[PDB]
């Protein structure tokens, strides 16, 4: 009621400063409405308008009216439903505790198939792929001819991107689209090298604040967010994050499962973690960050390391295995997490459970053990038809930096790399968005899909509002740079774009096509 | 008046979490070298971390400021005790600084004066010395040493002689800039077998540039560029050199156009000779010179999408095509040489054509203008007066590694000294990042000094607070590449404070940190 309300005023809304929201029809499923924001230049430069990637969702569309009491418009629900592959759930779970308000929860019908995954290898075009086809364009033609100058060591990124492009590089793997059936909110992004670099941003521990953050952090340019939340009532939190939002939502199951049992790591079990996916698959959560690779034999190799473990999720696998003396349970159980996620299109984010938490850490036996170990779970993964993406360091020199890209590559099969910086020194507490933007841009331009980003706050306290936002350029800066090294063909008209307004003298222009454009103009002295 | 508002702006003292520690000279046993220590918990059971600081006497409790009298001239010692200078007898005169206890300098007639003469005929100086000492961070000299990193060739040893040193200088791989005349350098080196060095500028009153001159590098600026413009630069600059401890570069040409009225037509060789002069009688270590801008070169840059970017280099411009002539610094370049020979000021040699956009980056004017710096290199070093250049700029990740290679073969392995490069062109206000990605890169290809970029880069004038962050931004995108070189000295530092966070010793993870402050406050 009234902390309910006190969000509704508090998110941020409308159109993004110097832009406006436009959207592009699909032509395989007509009724799809992809998102773009645009930016008009001045007449006199007689340039066509500016298309730029938004993830921001309806938020800043002026047409549709926001009630999060309510959640987003559901505009995906009826594409998923017309498949004819999915059923209601007679009775969904229920979790007892602030609790969110007539949504239909989903599972598939048994002997159904519902993946990105299995659709694309039976050669179906569905409708999150042409949707991300459309969005990966930029709403660019044909009509000129398109010259590369980039080097990409080796990708395959096309001159335009094509619904059965996408399809394609999801049924080799090589991309993914984290989908839950059960997030009819969700606007459909693609997740891998031959595509435009990812940016993640990390929400959790009131609600407002998170769902405030939510849209803040999406706003600015955020493509998914993970709600990384901890102890009391955290599934009743989560559902006013998914019930609005346009991005997709991750989380790590293990902290859930933890609550369930009083934060004892000894006292994890199966049943609880079960349980625990069950209750975030009907939720809607899209992929789910899973530290199978933590195995018992690579535990000691992390004694002398100077850091040790520094993954929460880690190291509360770490505890378990060291208490009973057993093999990773979350191992063990692999092939039936499978068959639990498989029902609802939910995402692996196979987790970075021993990554290097200082450079000197970096690229050791134990890191590299896992790895090998995940391009081991990624082709079981496959075998039950669940999109897989893999999880990186970490603290990184930049000399070793190209070594994990090698060794990613061939050992996980060209599955999607999903990396948490890497952060190329350890001296500079403050300014760690800046230490990992090194990194971050450099492991991107090697062929890197997603950057999970960090905020000034990195090791030291907890994130405002405003260091949110600092994260989210920083990355998408990091992001682009990183197009722009490997050539990609939406990504020079940007800067070229932004350099003729500087050069001359539109200001007005080269403030509305920065990432920031309201502080650009603030610190611009006329 | 002026003295009071500035003793009053200015932060002294020790930088908190660490002290200031000095190092004798051996060979000219009254050089005191110094450094900042940071000492950790004593359950800890580690030796304190030696830290380069370039902040001088301003953090030093030792030693008693007074910006009235300027710095301790402790060098001025050392350089008259050579014997190759003498007092000039009528020195140029130009809120005006006292100077009366500094004699002006000059060299004798036929005498060596610079540090690259020196070096070439075999002699090892003071500052040589001094430089080896401060390059090895109080490291025990015998010791083996195994090295993880890669620096594409170059040559850093376990461990820096003086001796080492003055064969860099010699081979013109590395520059000490210290003009006779600035009393009060504590020396440092740039070349890309040393720490890579960073660059601050500052230059639009008084209080308001001295204190950005302590400030940044307060927090580790190596040098610093006066690039003030307008009236009374030059008594202005007067108050910045006096209180500076390390090296001061200008672009001459400003100066020189202040003469003529802000008329670039109206510039010539008169007034360009005399305010070099001006600038060597006054202390001045290094000149930025555009000498590389040459004629035909002009309509390249009319193909680009952003054209000339250096203020310098658009100066010049603008005087060929009024007068229809060649660049009169490349036809009087000689004469050049020989002015500032006489005070050892090292050449800045100008990126007048660095690229303005990612779009203009090495293209045929920026690489035109390169080939052309280091023909004007082996002229400079005949004469022997040191030299590094500068270059980009603009550049995307993957032409990075090209612009180190070209400037390498071009320009003989010659001291590089960039600016950034940005490497995306679409965050206005971000600067800092774009431009500190870039950095690092081009410093572990082997570039030896970045110029900074503020987070008002293209946009305004930077306040205390953006100095700042342009300083710590490019401290840790210059030690990032000293990591990746895998030099000798880097990773004490990341596994001193990565043991402290491990251990929870939030006081040392702070007093180790770059901006200690920052991180207690966050915290
Ligand atoms: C790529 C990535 N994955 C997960 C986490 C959080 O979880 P954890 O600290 O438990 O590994 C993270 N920060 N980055
Ligand atoms: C390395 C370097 N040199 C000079 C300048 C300014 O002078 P200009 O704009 O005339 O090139 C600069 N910002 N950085």
């Amino acid at each position: 009621q009234s902390t309910i309300k006190a969000v509704a005023e508090t998110i941020s809304t409308g159109p993004i400063p110097g832009s406006r929201k436009v959207y592009q029809a699909g032509e395989l499923f007509p009724e799809l409405r992809v998102p773009f924001r645009e930016v008009a230049v001045h007449p006199s430069a007689n340039e066509p308008p500016v298309t730029i990637y938004d993830p921001s969702g309806p938020y800043s569309d002026p047409a549709i009216q926001i009630d999060i009491e309510k959640g987003l418009p559901r505009t995906r629900e009826a594409l998923v439903v017309a498949r004819g592959d999915v059923e209601e759930v007679a009775d969904p779970r229920q979790v007892k505790p602030p609790e969110f308000p007539g949504r239909k929860i989903y599972r598939a019908k048994p002997g159904k198939l519902v993946t990105q995954l299995e659709y694309a290898r039976a050669g179906i075009i569905t409708a999150e792929m042409e949707y991300v086809a459309i969005r990966e364009n930029l709403r660019r033609e044909q009509d000129r001819p398109c010259v590369r100058d980039g080097e990409d060591f080796g990708a395959s990124i096309p001159d335009f991107v094509t619904p059965e492009f996408v399809r394609q590089e999801i049924a080799r793997g090589r991309a993914i689209i984290p989908a839950n059936i059960n997030h009819g909110e969700l606007e459909p992004m693609a997740i891998g090298r031959n595509f435009l670099v990812k940016i993640n941003a990390n929400i959790g521990n009131t609600v407002a604040d998170e769902v405030d953050k939510l849209v803040w952090a999406t706003r600015w340019g955020a493509d998914t967010v993970m709600d990384l939340s901890t102890g009391r009532n955290i599934h009743n939190i989560r559902d006013w994050i998914i019930r609005n939002s346009s991005v997709p939502i991750g989380t790590v199951p293990i902290y859930q499962a933890l609550e369930k049992v009083n934060g004892v790591a000894e006292d994890l079990n199966w049943e609880v973690f079960r349980d625990t996916l069950i209750e975030q698959c009907e939720q809607g959560v899209d992929y789910f960050t899973i530290h199978a690779g933590v195995r018992l034999p690579f535990i000691p190799m992390t004694a002398k390391r100077v850091t040790g473990i520094v993954s929460r999720g880690g190291s509360i696998m770490a505890k378990w295995c060291l208490a009973h003396h057993k093999e990773n349970f979350l191992y063990e159980r692999f092939d039936e997490i499978c068959e639990i996620m498989r029902a609802y299109d939910v995402s692996f984010s196979l987790g970075d459970g021993l990554r290097p938490g200082s450079t000197a850490d970096a690229n050791d036996e134990a890191q590299f053990s896992e790895l090998r170990t995940l391009g081991e779970l990624t082709k079981v993964a496959w075998k039950h038809g669940v999109q897989v993406m893999i999880e990186g360091p970490g603290h990184v020199a930049m000399h070793k930096i190209k070594a994990n890209m090698d060794e990613q590559l061939k050992h996980c099969h060209e599955a999607p790399f999903y990396t948490l910086g890497p952060l190329t020194t350890d001296i500079a507490p403050g300014y760690d968005h800046i230490t990992s933007a090194i990194g971050a841009a450099m492991i991107g331009w090697f062929g890197t899909a997603m950057l999970c980003y960090v905020t000034p706050k990195e090791h030291l306290g907890l994130p405002d509002r405003d260091d949110v936002k600092t994260g989210v350029i920083t990355y998408k800066l990091a992001a682009h740079a990183a197009d722009l090294a490997k050539g990609h063909p939406g990504a020079a008209m940007w800067d070229d774009a932004i350099s003729r307004a500087r050069f001359e003298f539109r200001w007005e222009d080269q403030f509305n096509l920065g990432l920031d454009p309201e502080t650009a103009r603030k610190f611009h002295d006329e």
